[PDB]
């Protein structure tokens, strides 16, 4: 798995985002970025790999009502089902700024 | 915990990002956003809460060499220690685009 560095150049990290210019199969290059926040985590001071994101396996995300996140997400069986989660559970307004807690 | 909806308005979800205009203590408002990708995950088709991000507890992220992500991260004891992870482990170049696998 991985090995992007072997066929890319001008790689850089800014915050949690990795950007690099990579070779395409038919030749030529493309510059792209990837946010590592959803795949890497800090476990007691050590960076460790983490499962994949949520937007990679869920679609049609919407704000239902005033605090509900709704979406259609893939099951282990690769089928989409309806799901929702109350953002009021952990998203707070800390003096005007949205913060997770 | 949470309860942001009670003191905010004009909330919206785009992709994995929640944006809202919230009341400040001293009065007045502030608009802010939060990327839910690092705190919510898809578990067999159901959205579930997830630990916090990595940029919230790590600082000075840098690309070391051609594929190493280096940073100073907080331990359970709240002290910063040096850590690194090889991005070549899971980041691949798929026809010119960086993708996790």
């Amino acid at each position: 798995l991985g090995k992007f560095s072997q066929t890319c150049y001008n790689s850089a990290i800014q915050g949690s985002v990795l950007t690099s210019t990579c070779e395409r199969t038919n030749g030529g290059y493309n510059t792209s970025s990837i946010d590592l926040n959803s795949v890497i985590e800090n476990v007691d001071g050590s960076l460790k790999w983490q499962p994949s994101n949520f937007i990679e396996t869920c679609r049609n995300t919407q704000l239902a009502g005033s605090s509900e996140l709704a979406a259609e997400c893939k099951t282990r069986a690769q089928q989409f089902v309806s799901t929702k989660i109350n953002l009021d559970d952990h998203i707070a307004n800390i003096d005007g700024t949205l913060k997770y807690e």
